[PDB]
């Protein structure tokens, strides 16, 4: 029973959920969400085994090298992580929605790079529980090529304090499910893979008016025999290509927007829990409350079924 520590390690998220639209945004609240200490064991007690946490590190950070972050937030990250590992949760922290390395990726990739030699360096001493996560969803000009060159310089800069934390690598182009075999991996054994799944996209994005164009309502997802297919035909190829390259997966996102109608989005996520499941893939829904939320702010209570289609208890 020598296992792969990866593998072990990517169990312990099991089914997870993200901390959405909170420490990515501007600001944090600026978009109606403010991470309270009560969220985690909110999440602990509903029976979720990590948290994962969007952070916009690129909007609290001086403007001349080496790009110290403000401690203040960097004070304020740190509160959360406890806070979560308080209610033993595992903790994903990422870098997260940086604008300016999605158009010029040349020049802000050094920007990255001097990020997480801060948070690698502010963490060191963090139980194995806290992953890093290098950023999310590379795209744009952050192309695949461009990733394969940017990732290793960040892994090799938390690599120095951080020997064998778990760091989690993004696929390119938004982290679809098909830009798998695009990633090019390095020889670390502390490293898992994550990708994003949405689709059908037009499904899971109906009315969303952040999309252009916007997305018409009224597009349903029945769990027909074709409809199962379809997401178990993705993930079968991602999985095909994990196994080929010795890698775990961790499904980092999956939610559908409140437009969708209640029972599609209850059988959708339903389906590609099972299916994340069937496959090892480690999961993490997206988001905790906010518009693909499974939590209602106002009543405290879960959304239901939805939630246990995302749980699965």
């Amino acid at each position: 029973v020598d296992k792969s520590s990866a593998f072990e390690y990517n169990k312990m998220i099991g089914h997870g959920i993200n901390m959405g639209n909170a420490l990515e945004a501007p600001v944090e609240g600026s978009w109606g969400v403010y991470i309270e200490d009560e969220y985690f064991k909110i999440i602990k007690e509903r029976g979720f085994d990590s948290v994962r946490i969007p952070i916009r590190w690129s909007a609290h950070i001086s403007e001349k090298y080496p790009y110290e972050i403000d401690k203040f937030f960097l004070d304020r990250v740190k509160h959360v992580v406890d806070v979560a590992l308080k209610n033993d949760l595992v903790v994903i922290i990422n870098c997260h929605h940086f604008e300016e390395l999605y158009q010029a990726p040349d020049k802000y990739g050094p920007v990255l790079v001097e990020i997480w030699k801060q948070v690698a360096q502010a963490f060191k001493d963090y139980p194995d529980k806290l992953f890093f996560e290098i950023f999310n969803e590379p795209a744009q000009n952050l192309t695949p090529t461009k990733w394969n060159e940017l990732y290793p310089k960040v892994l090799g800069e938390i690599r120095k304090t951080n020997p064998s934390r778990i760091v989690i690598i993004d696929v390119p182009n938004w982290s679809n499910y098909s830009y798998v075999r695009e990633l090019k991996l390095v020889d670390d054994k502390n490293i898992i893979v994550s990708f994003h799944y949405y689709e059908p996209f037009n499904f899971t994005h109906q009315g969303a008016e952040w999309v252009s164009p916007t997305l018409p309502i009224g597009v349903k997802w029945e769990g027909k025999d074709w409809e199962v297919e379809q997401i178990r035909n993705h993930f079968k190829y991602v999985s095909e290509w994990a196994k080929k390259n010795n890698v775990p997966i961790f499904l980092g996102e999956f939610g559908a927007y409140s437009k969708a109608d209640m029972e599609s989005r209850v059988k959708w996520t339903k389906t590609v829990r099972r299916i994340a499941e069937e496959f090892g893939f480690s999961l993490a829904y997206w988001e905790f409350c906010a518009g693909f939320g499974l939590y209602d702010r106002w009543t405290k209570t879960w959304i239901e079924p939805l939630t246990t289609s995302a749980l699965g208890k």
